[PDB]
């Protein structure tokens, strides 16, 4: 068993409603107001064709920028310098206020929610995961600290290969509803997480999407809130965002914390703005000054043995669900597959959002092109 | 085979993407911007507990109105007199701008889209269904006219019982994704519709949710648009609505035309306002003056043999996806199970929206209470 989880609505039994019960009372009062949480749904537009390019301020220094964005399958691109939007691009068919899947940029949002609860003293990163989720006893998460989950420094038998049909990634997807279930698959994300094992070693970076969903589970046990609601209460509702974000949910209503958030480019930039403002957003403080400082400082370099990342960023590292380049600019970024970045450039007090749809999830080729763009744009923002 | 359907996105193969392919190219460019269409998803609120009652203008004549609304499981209630909102109620936990499932009030919206295409001369109600959907040859829809579909005057072997697990209603739900699929179930709504049979007789009213989805299929074949888009282009985008509506979609992306729309109470009222304005909305004419006049006029009374409806409304009838009371006020209404009404009161130039969640889909008890409220409120709007 996976223990207590936040009810889908006040008074709801465990796991209720399901696809087969949502039309029945008492579930239907909630379900009729939230049907998209149960059944795939399309927007019927209240508004009655070509790319929008407003690169302007940086166009002079990067003349071929629009072409470079096209070549990296860019859907939305936005540069926020200070509080000002100084450059924007949206592909044909994607409106400025359309939402876009963040993939693992979602992880950086989850880490922020954890940080908020650390600031409140409700989570101690030094404590073992099992202090908050006892039901993870007997799994690979039995022993490691919350900080080791945050920093992805737990050795886990989990093949994070996004194209291999046999990988734990796909089983993770099937358990959560991103792919069609197979017979024998775990019923939900919580159950899947408890099946994970490892050799017990810690301290070396291993990127594993399961870690973030464990963080979200901790958030739920500490707050009593559905992760969906915690993500709003501790982060999204303080941003003065233009639109709600969305997050996919599994059959229990658990948000897909490691990859399932969608939002507008402009609103995602507000998360970066909060980070460069020492953790404060328009609606109040989100995380502590110290938390932000530790993110910008980076993780242990020696833990970072991912040759892929360090080939580009030799002094790079990872901490608290952020990638840290360790480059001369101190760039830090949320990253999601197929070309999602929430990229911070503290030197120029700027945030770069790039949301894309590369044909491939993760190759050296696409990252070389993408990082070239983000670095060039960052440098174009320097005083001259 | 069910023939040509509108692609989910430009250039998409038939049936693409599926839950298992949406992360792959070329699907992922579309899917990353529309993930809610593929995977159940929750809103993450951008906004940081008790019922809102603003009945006022009619409160004096109906002192116990709020209690009566509570007793009928009212979630949202709104009265539009002319262009003015003169009364509103929202239960605790439901915000004024929250969306609510319409159930079969959705049918009246679909009929409106059909009406728009009739006004354009792209649909002739006198023509057989098979003029537009040849693939329905061999089914119960082989022979009947489009108007007979619109008026629900086709005898069909289809048990429209919402609680019986053996009914065609539930098979319809399973085919479309409202309930969990069983082995052997049709793959999508189109396939399900082609399995329907009847004795061949027409002319008598038989309420059948399949009829509306056949209408939506016709809309798609005539326009080349996904029903989701047609519902926007021909109706929703002309309303000057506050919010998008939503509609659930099946695995091909086909909107659940007969019951799956959700919208705000205020925006639903704009549909009623359009009907009482002779078919014109802020964004342009939606349907012809003649179409609206025929809706208000009613269908054939002799076709209406539903003892349930006629017990309350002896001179009642049904036409073009609207229920016509035939009462002394000429009231007409969209109706959906569990207490949804888009109720028109032409005498007072008023629209009443009531969106509810009765524990039961359809009983004499709930309809007696609900109709009592709608009639009392209508009469309270009369000059005195
Ligand atoms: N389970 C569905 C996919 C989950 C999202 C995975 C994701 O977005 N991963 C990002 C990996 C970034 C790697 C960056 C690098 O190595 O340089
Ligand atoms: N397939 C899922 C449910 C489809 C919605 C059915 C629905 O809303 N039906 C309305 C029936 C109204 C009957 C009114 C009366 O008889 O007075």
């Amino acid at each position: 068993s996976t223990g207590q989880h936040p009810a889908r609505y006040p008074g709801a039994a465990a796991g209720e409603p399901t696809l087969d019960s949502w039309q029945e009372p008492p579930h239907n009062r909630w379900a009729f107001a939230h049907l998209g949480e149960m059944v795939p749904s399309a927007a019927v537009s209240r508004r009655p064709g070509h790319a929008l390019a407003r690169l302007g301020a940086i166009a002079a220094q990067l003349p071929d920028l629009e072409q470079r964005l096209e070549q990296t399958y860019t859907d939305a691109f936005l540069v926020l310098r200070g509080t000002e939007v100084v450059a924007e691009y949206y592909r044909a068919g994607f409106a400025p206020d359309d939402r876009h899947l963040l993939m693992a940029v979602s992880k950086s949002l989850c880490g922020t929610v954890v940080g908020a609860l650390v600031d409140e003293g409700r989570i101690d990163p030094a404590q073992p995961v099992t202090e908050y989720v006892p039901e993870l006893a007997g799994s690979v998460y039995d022993g490691p600290s919350v900080l080791q989950v945050l920093d992805m420094q737990i050795s886990i038998d989990y093949n994070e290969d996004y194209v291999d049909p046999a990988s734990e990634v796909q089983t993770h997807d099937r358990s959560a509803g991103w792919r069609t279930r197979r017979h024998g698959d775990p019923a939900d994300t919580y159950e899947f997480l408890t099946t994970l094992r490892g050799d017990g070693s810690t301290g070396e970076f291993q990127y594993c999407s399961a870690n973030t969903d464990v963080l979200a589970w901790i958030v739920e046990r500490v707050t009593g809130l559905r992760y969906v609601e915690a993500l709003s209460t501790y982060l999204w509702a303080k941003l003065d965002a233009d639109r709600d974000a969305t997050i996919t949910v599994d059959t229990t209503g658990f948000g897909f914390a490691h990859g399932g958030v969608s939002c507008t480019a402009r609103d995602l930039a507000r998360v970066g703005r909060m980070m460069l403002d020492g953790g404060v957003a328009p609606g109040g403080r989100v995380v502590s000054e110290d938390w932000v400082r530790r993110v910008l400082a980076g993780g242990s370099h020696e833990a970072m043995t991912d040759k892929g990342f360090t080939n580009t960023f030799p002094d790079g590292s990872y901490t608290r669900q952020w990638w840290c380049t360790g480059n001369e600019r101190g760039n830090v970024s949320g990253i999601g597959i197929h070309g999602q970045n929430l990229w911070l450039d503290p030197l120029t007090d700027s945030v770069i959002v790039k949301l894309s749809s590369w044909p491939d999830p993760d190759t050296e080729h696409w990252h070389r092109l993408q990082n070239g763009i983000l670095l060039d744009v960052s440098r174009a923002l320097d005083a001259v």
